[PDB]
This record gives C-alpha cells, sequence and structure tokens, in this order.
C-alpha cells in the first residue's frame, strides 16, 4: 500500500497551503516513482502541478498506482494539527477510501492519527504542451512575493517585460501607474539572492494579478522562484521544493 | 471594608480573561479567607470556581464577610487599563456599589484609578461535591490547549479515555476521525512532564466548545491538572502562582 | 521643477499613515523653504499642520511655490509599496497633474518609480497665530498614547485638568469611572521619559477621544508629545520630527455649559 514517511512535515504543510486557495480539491496521483498532483483552478485560467520525488521521502512504499481524491480546504486543515517539526506518515490502504496521517513527535511522548475521508474524483490529465520560452528570470522569492503584492495595491493587471538589462513589471490604475525595474545582478554575493535574466528575444505580456497571488503563497517552500514565460504562452512560476520536487503554476495571458 | 493591594496584579487580568466569555455577571465572595467565585456558565451547563487567598495578595483586610456583585465584562475592561507591571488596589468600600480599583504604576507616578458600578447581585450558590478523582492527569497546559484546540477542528465532541500509561483524545466528525494518545513521560525532562494517576480505566464524551472555553486560562498555570471519574463533572485546574486555584466542571455527555 | 530626495524615507511613511485616517485629502504647499500642509479634519473640529524644512531634505530643489492636492489614502496606498530602507524621491513638474515618487532600494537594483494623481483642492490658508498657551506638558509619547487608549474604553471625552501639581486625565462611562493623574518627573538619567508640566494658571477642558486616538497614530514619528493648553482655544498636540519639522493637531474642546 501507500506508505510514506516525510521527516518535516513542514513542507507538506506548506504545500497544502500553498495549493489551499487556488485549486479546492485535486487528485493526488500516486505512483511508484512519485507523487503527482496536476489540476486548474475552477476558473480554468491557472494550472498548478505539483510533483514530489520518491527520493525526497524516508521510506516511500507504493506497489499499486493510486488516485487520491482528497479535498484540499480539509487536508490542509487536518496538516494544520501536526506540528512544525513533525515526521509525517502517509498512509493509504491498498482501497480503503481513507488517508491516514499519522504525526509522530520530534521523539516524544505525542503521536496523532487523522483518517481524513477522501472523495471520488474524476480525474483528468490535460496536456501541458512542452515548450521554449525566451525569458527565464531567476530572483529571489520574497521579492517577487514583494512586487506582486505591491503592484496589487494599484492595479490588477501586471505587465511583465523582459528586456536584457533587467526586468520591469509595471501596474496602472485609478490612482495613477508605477513600474518596479530590476536588474540582473553582477556581483552575486548569495546565489540565492542574485537575479538571473536568461533572455533570448525581449517579451512583453500582461497578467492577472489575483492568480499571482495565489502563486506567491507558495514563498516559504524556496528562496528562489522563477518566470520563465515567452510570447503567447501561460508563463510558469517555479518553486523548487528542496531536493524532492517542485510545484509549478500555470498563468494564462489577460485580453487586451 | 475590603481592601487588598496584590503586587503582581496582572494576574487578576488573566483571570477575568478567562472569565469574562463563561461568566458575564459573578458574585465575588469576600472574607478574612480571601476571595472566591462560584457559577454556572451563561447556560448553565458546565461549572467554574476560583479560590484566591488572602496570604496571596500583598496586603489584605476584609472587616465584613461581602458579596461583591460585579459584571465580569466591564471589569475585564477595566483592567486591559492596566499595564503588566502594576499593582492593583481593590479599595472596595463597607456597602457601596462602586468598586475602588488603583492601579500604581511602580515609581513612574502614573497613580491611576478606576470606579467601576457594581451589580445588586445576591445570587445562591450550590454547593460543590468533593470526591476523591482517579483519573489524574497532570500535563502541560500549552500542549491540553493545543490538543483541544486541534480536535475542534474535527468534530465537537471528544472522546478521552485514560489507561496505565497514556490518554488518548479522539474525535470525529465528517472531515474523518482524530487520536491523539499521550504517554506519561518516562522521566525524560519536572517542569513538562505529563503524569498519570489511574487506579481503574475511565472514557468520557465532552463538548469541544466548552474544553476550549476552559483553556483560556492557558497563561496562568504551565501545568493544568485532569481528573474524571466515569459519572463525574470532569475537572479542570489551573493553579494560580501559590495564590490559589481556579477550577473548571464540565458534564460529560450522554 | 520641485524635486526632493530624502535618504530617512521611513518618515514619509510614518506621516503619511499619521494623517491618512485623520485627513482624506489634503494640499501639500511646497515652496523654497520646505514643505508645509495645513488641513481641517472633514468635520471642521480637528486641524493639522505639517512642516518639514528643506534643511531636512537631503536634496531640496524648489523653483516656484506649488500647491498641490493629494489624496492622503492614495499616497498612503503609494508609499505602502516601499520598504523601510528606501529612498524616496518626490518629484513634480511646473504645474504637473502627478507626483513621480522614486523609492530606490538602499543596496540593490531595484528602483520602484510610481506616478500618483493630483486632484483639485481649493483650501484657504487658516490663520493660526504664535500664543502663549498656559500649560505646557513635554511627556513621552507613548505615555500619552497609553492614557488615551485606555480612557478610550471608559468613556469617549477626556476632561484634562492642568493644575499646579500635575496633568490629570479623566473619563466616565456607562461602566464607571477613571481619572489617571500624571506627576511630574524628576532630574533622572533618561531624559525621554521627564514628565515636564509648565503651567501658570490651571487649566480644565473637554475634549473627544476619537480625535486624541487619531492623534496617537503618529507616536513613532518621536519620542515626547508636547500638550500645549489654555483656556478656550484648542488643544495643540506637537510631535517633532527627527530635526526636520513638526506635526501639530489642534483639537477643539466640547462645548460647556
Amino acid at each position: 500500500m501507500f506508505e510514506a514517511r516525510l521527516v518535516q512535515g513542514s513542507i507538506l504543510k506548506k504545500v497544502l497551503e500553498a495549493l489551499k486557495d487556488l485549486i479546492n480539491e485535486a487528485c493526488w496521483d500516486i505512483s511508484s516513482s512519485g507523487v503527482n498532483l496536476q489540476s486548474m483552478d475552477s476558473s480554468h485560467v491557472s494550472l498548478v502541478q505539483l510533483t514530489l520525488r520518491s527520493e525526497g521521502f524516508d521510506t516511500y512504499r507504493c506497489d499499486r498506482n493510486l488516485a487520491m481524491g482528497v479535498n484540499l480546504t480539509s487536508m490542509s486543515k487536518i496538516l494544520k494539527c501536526a506540528g512544525n517539526e513533525d515526521i509525517i506518515t502517509l498512509r493509504a490502504e491498498d482501497n480503503a477510501d481513507t488517508l491516514a496521517l499519522v504525526f509522530e513527535a520530534p521523539n516524544q511522548e505525542k503521536v496523532s492519527d487523522y483518517e481524513m475521508k477522501l472523495m471520488d474524483l474524476d480525474v483528468e490529465q490535460l496536456g501541458i504542451p512542452e515548450q521554449e520560452y525566451s525569458c527565464v528570470v531567476k530572483m529571489p522569492s520574497g521579492e517577487f512575493a514583494r512586487i506582486c503584492r505591491d503592484l496589487s495595491h494599484i492595479g490588477d493587471a501586471v505587465v511583465i517585460s523582459c528586456a536584457k538589462d533587467g526586468v520591469k513589471f509595471s501596474a496602472s490604475g485609478e490612482l495613477g501607474n508605477g513600474n518596479i525595474k530590476l536588474s540582473q545582478t553582477s556581483n552575486v554575493d548569495k546565489e540565492e539572492e542574485a537575479v538571473t535574466i536568461e533572455m533570448n528575444e525581449p517579451v512583453q505580456l500582461t497578467f492577472a494579478l489575483r492568480y499571482l497571488n495565489f502563486f506567491t503563497k507558495a514563498t516559504p517552500l524556496s528562496s528562489t522562484v522563477t518566470l520563465s514565460m515567452s510570447a503567447d504562452v501561460p508563463l510558469v512560476v517555479e518553486y523548487k521544493i528542496a531536493d524532492m520536487g517542485h510545484l509549478k503554476y500555470y498563468l494564462a495571458p489577460k485580453i487586451e
């Protein structure tokens, strides 16, 4: 059966808090090679895709494929009961329609057991057309969160622009317009703190800001975020979950 | 006249921060032994009783056994106006219906006064039967509040069970079921060590709403004591800092 | 063109979160001497006067005396986009319709240039004369903020009595009564917390607590607040700025019978 031991359940909790408000319910596709979760929000504008490889877990055992359509809100409500440093064991019996979340303690006298009731979800795996992006900005996740949360105060549409000497996020609204421009750092004191712009052609796109703000709730997962995009192709916000996988949000451009 | 000077006045604040949501209006029974407060909740379900000994306050004087009727909401509102390191003096009069509590600041020359209107409430208090509970469970109040708040996200009723080497909280609801087992610390770190005294097994079901109401007294004492005798209103007891104790009695549901 | 670069950026932030709830839209009078702002509350009960001298700005350049109306809520919403370490550069053309605020991060390549939209304000400068107040109480700001926030729980009117021995705030509400007497402090080491009551005649006034709580929103500006007060003239709550100017709040007394 599905028996996975995660040493630090903070990763799982942060993942659930990153997916909680974008998508209500998702189909965790468990396999012998890892865990996947590909689903698009209720408005069909953005598509979140999570992958957690097997080697990131301590003892990941899966003999048969599973599709556990968990309710993400309830799953996060259960995950909240776990501690910050707890070892989390996910156990899905061969076929039981319940997922056992076992929150052990950091080698202490507390063990918590929860049996989250699954629900049957009509699995659908839409094809993600592999594509080559013209601009790849790599920036500290704090800066992107700040930029989106700031320009959200002005307008609801961010115009992202990739030149060669720096990327600029513009926005406009009733109270004026404002544009934040970042230049690529040359003396990277910390490889985290750098802003690296792999540019192959200057691009300019427009995106909604509700969805970028929904994306930036995954900032505790990784320090660096990768904004990869090209013309007439949904932007790709990528957060690398350290040595165990990634969390990748796709967002379709805005009309006009 | 009742005149009571208390050095660590913040204590009083926390006390009313644990009752203002259970008990709208109470009757402080004041005597030379100290302060007492006994009541049912606002819906006559669970009981609360508070004892503060006269040896706890810095100075105490009570020339006659009086029944000060106080609206706990307004008194908590007033006590919010008292700094943390303040000196509260509840200079009540002999019979006037204006309790007079002064917030002295230490060497800050911020003498503050407050004259709170009393209530002419004379409601009688039922005698609290005292029995030898056989489910003694001393556990850190932080962890107990954690457990209650956690199980509150699953269901409305908690099933508490005790065994010679542990205590199991359980709950159920449409989101699933949850079980927190907690075993007695086997001589593993006297300060936060959980301890269980059981002569027989016991298992009950309590409404989590009132358990969450009780947990608000967590800042009072770091360690809470639980007691449950099969058909006996469970008691949770927080020991105030060598001044008295606060106790909630919760009737198990059937 | 008016261009003013200020390295201590946080000041602006704080000032705007000091006014944005008392005043809704104001008229910044920029001149070669500095920036002034006289603005009356919408209910004609409270007035605010801000002054930022040009010698406090790291770089100041004003050619013609501007008078730009701004929507202090929009300006606060724009300034909330600046970190507490940014260098803030205000810039406006001869008679432009917009005000460009450039927040430059101190040690990064992040430069954010917003462009606020001014409004049309036709305000008249009230003439406030230099007075010699009867009672001047210089106390720590946090102290006054605590006093007002505490008395707001009791009742919605504070009676300030400035006697000889010390000031005394009082309030009475449906749940009781309270009064904080505040005695003058001694010549003890720290200077900021030394209460200093200089009085000439014992005065007693009655003020609204809503506006006093609006005043205390400027406590992060400075550590010492100065309450000037005389008979039948508005209370003057003054907060200095860090050697740049000041921010005074005039509150008018209640109606006495």
